[PDB]
């Protein structure tokens, strides 16, 4: 009944990507994508044919989405959702126009973000300090995003983008059923 | 004043389902019903200034000479019209309005306030859907009732001037939908012209 569409998230810093990406992948509406990574002559060869609608290299090995494999999906009217950073959201919009929801979730307060990265003992203080320079770099993409959210309340932004995520279900372009079923009803003999 | 405000329009082909929906929208509080000027006829039932201000032709057609309406419309033979000053009164808050209006309206609003309007049209999932619907609501006699078909084909062949359509199968799950178009549009990027000095202010702050 209607085209899919790739749900983007982003946040600087990124934290509580596998919380927030659980809770909305809990009821299934919303698929995760499986990301091809490293053999290596063929990310080159199926980069370099254009396979690819996002790829990056992350702790030396390539990260990427086959452009087919996403495609797929998104014919059946399956969504699927994406916790990216800016550099995997300008790639995937450039190339699926339409087809992408980008949602940038902002900290309400550098002292909270802060706050947060300082419970998570697996992180130096040098560390803690690379990961606001790298927070500080991404919040100046937030032009790029459909929607912004202030993280006020976790409970409250989970509901926000579930908001989103509904709304854009029933957005009209992509609700190709639309003509003929409108049509039907204003001919439908009575 | 935090973001723009919008204009939040619902239309429907009559008997889908508008009205209830707009009352349920406006138990919250954070939108503001737009009460039309309208040329009909007061009817018996009706108070001036609950949904519409009642004037006279002549007043109406003053109105517009004097560029009051930001939007106006003749609709099924009487003349129907959104002030200006309304609008810009309850957007200088930044607050929302509720719009209660077919497409002619619609379309100036999106003509005039680009970016400004957020429009959604409600089907009945059929025609036999509606016209249970239009039996069990009124004192429905059949030329009514044939009348308001005509209309609700013309009002359906507008559908592509609508953000959103939905196909009001459940009334629950149709509430839903709509206060969710509402929610995520508060926080579409393009009308929260405060990012920018808080998103300095995050990456000025001193750590």
């Amino acid at each position: 009944q209607r085209r899919g569409f790739l749900f983007i998230l982003s946040s600087p810093s990124g934290a509580g990507k596998s919380t927030l990406s659980r809770l909305l992948l809990k009821d299934g509406k919303l698929e995760l994508s499986i990301s091809m990574t490293t053999s290596k002559k063929e990310f080159k060869r199926k980069r370099d044919g254009n396979e690819f609608i996002e790829w990056a290299e992350v702790h030396g090995n390539y990260y990427g989405t086959l452009r087919e494999s996403v495609e797929n999906v998104l014919s059946t009217g399956r969504d699927m959702l994406f916790d990216i950073d800016y550099q995997g959201t300008k790639q995937l919009q450039k190339k699926m126009p339409g087809d992408t929801v980008s949602v940038f979730i902002l900290p309400p307060s550098m002292k909270e973000l802060i706050s947060r990265l300082y419970r998570r003992a697996e992180d130096s203080q040098d560390i803690i300090n690379l990961r606001l320079k790298n927070a500080r770099t991404e919040m100046q993409h937030w032009r790029s995003y459909d929607y912004v959210i202030i993280n006020e309340n976790l409970n409250q932004s989970v509901s926000l983008i579930k908001s989103i995520y509904l709304a854009e279900t029933v957005k009209r372009e992509r609700c190709f059923f639309l003509e003929p079923f409108i049509n039907g009803l204003i001919a439908e003999k009575i």
